[PDB]
């Protein structure tokens, strides 16, 4: 059900005064008042794709956290029913009030305020995302551990998500900039006085949009650079781990060779430890002779094992 | 062969009474009665893609479990020969009878009933799919086992399948909503009275379709979130298993070092266990001296092995 | 070279009698007799893509094993030079003779015979492919072996190939069905009598083609289901093998712990086996005391090793 | 720099005599003499894509090793400056001279010679590529070795490269065949006499091009079959290697069990080898009793280890 | 903010004298002076895609390191605010001054200078990239090490990046060459005198652009060849490492067999080392008999182990 969702709205009139505070307005009343279309509101209500639409009496903006309807006399900010106003929305409202209470027309000032708020939020989000990755990379320079690699991958996923979001916002602004008739139709005050700019006269809007398109492009480039650096660090860590595993295997082989070398001498001592006739008992040289022979044979076995271990891994 | 498949049909007249109960009607008789086309029925008979088609005297619906033909006076629900009516179909029939026996026209009420049944079935299927995954993830928080990972992957496949099905249904409704002439052609009662709405007057149908498009979109988003969480859990489990394997290898190396350390002292005891002249027999200090020397050499070998094991894996 | 390939041909006249038996006809003579075009024959001669083409005096069919030219009076089946007639071709010829010697026109009966032969061959090939996979899956339920997995993959490749072939045949029939003017141009007997059906009158051909399109679709669906089941079985087998490898590694570690535990007691016995003064000789309690001490120390070492092995793999 | 590259050229007049031998001609002189365009010569000079272009007074061919300009009276073969004539180019020149010195027009004979040379070179290259792979596969049937697998992969890369080259040549001929106005414009002798063939009269060119398109298609199919066979052999070899590794691991485990079984009996003998009171000295049955007990315990330990090894890997 | 960025500019007049040295000019002043459009300057200011644009009174070039505006009387080189002139830019300025102070028009000479500078920079960058890879590949011919493989991959990434950059530059020149009306519009001096070349008269520009397109294509081909060689070397190194690992495993197995072979003889010596009645004491043959028996049994165990090791890995 729920045919009418009773959206939450706030409005500002021509002089910048708060003509209406946070209230509940139906969709039908909003459509009747602003003369909109259901398709435009349905496009706005999607919270995945930003949109900047122009209509012969309105400008519709659905950016990251702003749902704004700008007319030549009124500005409306709306949201879903039951939602509470956040700090960025209050800051945007205060900035819009300050700019409107103070040459540029009304709609251009509103658009400037919206773009300034969006760029500030983008920069703050980028810094908040970027700082822990720098801290982790600083900590990883001393020792290499698998948990740190897992944390690095977890942070890299968030960096990629933010890069995608910033790229989407920049592409929306670029697609608005590429159109020519929309920039001509963005003049509302001259439209009220029956003046048409034409398709060859749009100077202020192009500069105003470019001045923030550049700011978005810088953030996108920086995010891409951070992603590349993270990937390189991960590759280096993996190579180091593989080398460590190979060294451990070689050490185990050397320990096995040593064990065999001791076992041979233990066997020889056991042979002369029997309860039989050795024929060299009660002689002074027997003990030293057998000890030297056993030690020499153990050393020879160890040397042969080490030599063949060196010869095998020569390739 | 089988030129005529003799489809099973049920019909409801204008007053909502059951004018005909479950029966067998040929394809040719159905085409002659309803004035359809073979291509539309062939498109409907496919059980892989949902379809909402409009014709100048009919509305054709092939959703998840409904094959419905809506006219301005009659409603027909049909299925393949030999099939038995299920509980959702009986519930839909009862709901349609209750809504029609009771302002909105006939076809809009039928469409509302169909959409309500489809959304209810989608929500029930989503809950039934979602519950075992939550139970498995709750059980996996204590211990990690490979069989639980296999069960998690098996359930994730079903979640992905349901997400694809819900996405297909939502895309069908969205594609119907985007068209403009179809919404104008959806008025049948006014068409009987020779009244044409035009391409600029369609208000009721747009709201009615949006009110269920939103409900489908919510389910699609929730399924995507569940899939992402499952993937993250699988990655964490794999990392834990790799760390466990490395720890086991290190323990094996330490055991080898201990074995060598004991073997050296065993060799020394075997050297002094021979049946020869030791020159220190019948002396009080010999036993303690040899015992201390063997223990000291074993400890030295163990310490050197542990030190080199620590030094190797420093990188 | 080889400008003229001298294709092998067989022909049947209007009354169904064999007017000509297996013979050698040049390409130029065939083109002059049937009034064809080089492009159509070049399209037919490709043995990778099936084709159903319609021309104002002919129907051209290049299916799996049939190269058929159907006219309003004659039917020709042709093949490459030097080829021998197989059993399916002879069966198709006998069936066509029986159907033509016996309301439906000539070309529709020929098309029915061709489609029946193709569907029968498809079903026979599917059964022959499907049976060994079922046998292998039945044998694999008792024990898991790598050779059986290799055989399963080898059979799965053939199942995928047959699925692709059946999908290609079904897509050809569907693409023929979607066209509208071709179905109007498929009437040759009425074309001889200067009667044109038009673009709104084609009933018999649509039903006739749908009745075999459904039969192809069923086989495609069954092949896809078999492929999915094979993939699931392969995944289960791989998981079982990995678990077996981990269990073997754990058993090896336990054997190493046991070896160390015995080695410690062997060292202690070797210490008291020396030819020196033990100070407890000729006493009754010495043997039992040393035996108990060595056994106790071996058990303590084994218990400590097992406890640390349990503690390491807790994660 | 190098505005004019001074291409190397050879020419043949209408009677087939060598009117000019290998010489250096500028690009501007060639363009002025033949009335060409810079774009066509730039397309020809690329050595990666074959091209068959038709112009109202010329035919331009850039195949594998031929850069040929055919007119109704002259034939020119050109190449880069400083290059030397190879054996295939000399053979093509001799064949062209023999065919022209001898019904078919001039340009069709030149095209026939070019296509014959290209097909002969393709077949020779295919045989030269194919032979070593067959030799390696014959040698690999006795024993499996990693170096042979590396050689097989190295040869498979070359087979894939040749398959791609042959596919490119066949696609060029097919794209020339599909065009209709080009085949009409390929008649130059009739164009000199002011006779136009039209878009419905082209018989000789189609057969002439098809007779070599088939020859290219055969080679492409054979190369694809060889690639598939190589891939299957590689998969079989990898499976065999994995089975060998598993068998080696099992053998190592059995050796460890045997070592433990001997160690237990060595410990028991060491216990009775001490210099204490055994209480069974100077008795006849003691030696046999202890020997039998130690052997029995060693056999019991070995049997238990083998039984648990069998029980672990049952899954 | 920053509506006007105050770009850094340098200018050269018709006679080639430096009419203005490095200065700061606003975007609005540049647009008013040169009669440009905001879209063209926005396209130029992107530093990722090279561009060669033609306008009825200007030529706009944004290559690797040059931002050049060429008119029929003036040449301007510009860059961002705060940047310092580099050595390639100074060399390009000196070369342009030397060429202009000295038949070809003004704009063609400027374009020749720009293309010469770009090709020289491309060749220098290619040589600087190529040399360390050759040095590393020369050093790797003696011994194989993982660090050298890591360095090889690191250098291969840079080679791929340079190949992509050169491919982008070559594609820009090719796309400029393919256009026909742009080459006609590239004549500015004739445009001042009201002479139009037409779409069929452009000879000088085509040759001038081709003479550098070839130079770019050569560098792209050489970079691709280097990348392929690097990949082949990496594959060979990986195969060698795998063979080394297998050889190490076989050596470990042989060491285990030797350890067991010695352990058996040690057990037999321990059996005859006990303090019981051997019944062969005070006999001459006992010592030699037991020594020979123990050595023979150890050799038999070693031989059996080696034989079964050979038999296992036969497949
Ligand atoms: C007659 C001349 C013939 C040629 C001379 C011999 C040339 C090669 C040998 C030197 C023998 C010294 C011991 C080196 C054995 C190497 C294997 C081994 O296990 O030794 C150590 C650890 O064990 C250890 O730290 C010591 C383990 C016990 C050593 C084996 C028994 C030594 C013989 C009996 C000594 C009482 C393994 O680590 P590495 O330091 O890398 O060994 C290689 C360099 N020592
Ligand atoms: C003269 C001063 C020289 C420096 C002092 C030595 C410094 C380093 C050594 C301490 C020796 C104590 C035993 C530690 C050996 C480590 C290898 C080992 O196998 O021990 C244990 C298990 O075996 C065990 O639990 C015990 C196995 C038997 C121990 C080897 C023989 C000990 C010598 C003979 C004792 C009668 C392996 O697990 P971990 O607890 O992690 O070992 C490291 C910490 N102990
Ligand atoms: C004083 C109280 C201290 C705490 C009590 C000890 C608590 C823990 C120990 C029980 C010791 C019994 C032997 C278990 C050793 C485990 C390692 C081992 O190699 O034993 C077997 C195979 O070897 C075998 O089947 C036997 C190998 C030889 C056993 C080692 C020497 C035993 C001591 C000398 C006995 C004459 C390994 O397989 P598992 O059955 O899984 O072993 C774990 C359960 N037994
Ligand atoms: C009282 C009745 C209790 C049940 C009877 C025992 C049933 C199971 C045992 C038979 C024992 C014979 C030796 C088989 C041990 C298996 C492990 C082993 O290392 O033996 C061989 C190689 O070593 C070898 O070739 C020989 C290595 C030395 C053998 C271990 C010591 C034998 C005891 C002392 C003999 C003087 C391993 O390879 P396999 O042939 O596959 O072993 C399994 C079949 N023999
Ligand atoms: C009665 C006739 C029966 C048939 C004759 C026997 C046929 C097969 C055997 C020859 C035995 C000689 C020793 C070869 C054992 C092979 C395993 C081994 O560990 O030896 C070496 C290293 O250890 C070594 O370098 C030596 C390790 C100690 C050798 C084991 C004990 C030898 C017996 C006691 C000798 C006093 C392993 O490396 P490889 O050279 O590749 O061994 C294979 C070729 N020797
Ligand atoms: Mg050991
Ligand atoms: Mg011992
Ligand atoms: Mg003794």
């Amino acid at each position: 059900a729920a045919l009418d969702p009773r959206l939450r709205c706030t409005e500002v009139d021509g002089n910048g005064n708060v003509i209406m505070v946070d209230g509940e307005l139906k969709k039908s009343e909003l459509i009747a008042k602003y003369g909109l279309l259901p398709r435009d509101l349905r496009k706005i209500d999607s919270s995945n794709l930003p949109h900047i639409l122009v209509r012969p009496s309105a400008i519709l903006i659905n950016l990251l956290h702003l749902k704004v309807l700008i007319k030549h006399d009124r500005v409306l900010l709306f949201d879903v029913y039951g939602s509470t106003s956040s700090y960025p929305q209050s800051a945007f409202m205060y900035d819009l009030q300050g700019k409107l209470q103070q040459s540029l027309p009304y709609e251009f000032r509103a658009l400037e305020a919206v773009l300034m708020s969006v760029t500030a939020e983008l920069e703050a989000d980028f810094e908040a995302v970027r700082d822990p990755v720098i801290r982790i990379l600083s900590e990883l320079e001393d020792d290499i551990d698998r948990e740190k690699l897992r944390i690095l991958l977890v942070l890299s996923k968030r960096v990629s998500t933010f890069e995608q979001k910033a790229k989407l916002v920049r592409d929306a602004i670029e697609e608005l900039l590429e159109a020519d008739d929309d920039l001509a139709a963005m003049y509302l005050t001259e439209k009220t006085h029956d003046l048409y700019r034409g398709e060859d006269d749009h100077t202020e809007v192009e500069l105003l949009l470019e001045s923030y398109h550049k700011l978005c492009d810088e953030v996108v480039q920086e995010a891409s650079n951070l992603v590349s650096s993270i990937r390189n660090t991960e590759e280096i860590i993996r190579a180091i781990l593989d080398a460590n595993r190979n060294s451990l295997m070689l050490l185990d082989l050397k320990f096995s060779i040593g064990t065999l070398g001791l076992a041979m001498g233990t066997f020889l001592a056991g042979l002369y430890g029997m309860n039989l006739e050795n024929f060299i008992e009660e002689t002074n040289w027997g003990f030293g002779a057998i000890t030297g022979l056993s030690t020499l044979l153990s050393l020879v076995v160890c040397w042969y094992g080490l030599a063949k271990l060196r010869k095998v891994q020569r390739v």
